[PDB]
């Protein structure tokens, strides 16, 4: 099993005080991975995630290291401070604009909806003029228990840098909704794995600017509503993907 102290040099926390986006990153081998823990819940097992902290103050993350042999007994705790409270945030890029999303073939959303990691029937959805509308009868308690992968035929090049935005709304308070722009072939290859809490009926814009390009033949846009309260209705609208 990994001894967690050995991986202190491999864990970096980047606080952008101008955007209020904290990037959590780990460098490791094809087999080793971190487990990012906030408020005693698994948030991500990916090599990096980006989380929006709206309010100013002191926050904490706990990092365990996992391989094939098991998870580390102890966790690395890392403290960070958010300077500002963003009342009026960025509203995203032009949804209607000359966006790569509008051009490309957007497949129907697949679902993996599994309270207690036991898959039930796909939740009812309604794609009407770009606006995705999803309804979650059953409550889930963990990330990746309400997945919504959207397959696309969008290719990207190493030569270019890309911008992305999306507006997310929830009828009930949600602790952690995920947005991941990932290679359809390779799960480890992605531009970001976003994280943001949602307060009832308050649209949050998730975005990233000037993202280093990757040689990907086909992208998938993967949402997750793991941790949703029972009767939660999700609203995804204004999905912009453009060259910087």
């Amino acid at each position: 099993i990994p001894v967690v102290s050995d991986y202190e040099d491999c864990i970096r926390i980047d606080v952008n005080q101008e955007t209020n986006y904290v990037t959590f990153s780990f460098q490791g081998q094809k087999g080793v991975m971190p487990i990012w823990i906030i408020d005693g819940k698994n948030y991500s097992s990916s090599f990096n995630m980006t989380k929006y902290y709206r309010k100013a103050g002191d926050y904490s993350v706990e990092v365990k290291i996992a391989n094939s042999n098991g998870v580390s007994d102890r966790a690395i705790t890392r403290n960070f401070h958010i300077d500002k409270t963003i009342m009026t945030g960025f509203g995203g890029f032009d949804p209607e604009s000359n966006n790569i999303w509008r051009t490309a073939t957007i497949s129907e959303p697949t679902f993996w909806y599994a309270p207690g990691w036991s898959q039930i029937a796909d939740p009812a959805y309604s794609l009407v003029n770009g606006t995705y509308t999803v309804t979650l009868p059953e409550a889930t308690s963990e990330t990746w228990q309400a997945q919504m992968p959207i397959k696309t035929n969008i290719a990207t090049d190493a030569g270019k840098n890309y911008d992305f935005s999306v507006i997310l709304t929830s009828t009930i308070d949600h602790p952690n909704v995920t947005v991941k722009l990932v290679d359809a072939t390779e799960d480890k290859i992605y531009y970001f794995e976003g994280k943001t809490p949602l307060v009832a009926n308050e649209p949050v814009c998730f975005w990233k600017s000037n993202m280093p390009g990757l040689d990907i033949a086909n992208l998938n846009l993967v949402f997750d509503f793991g941790g949703n309260a029972a009767g939660t209705v999700m609203t995804i609208e204004s999905i912009v993907l453009k060259d910087h």
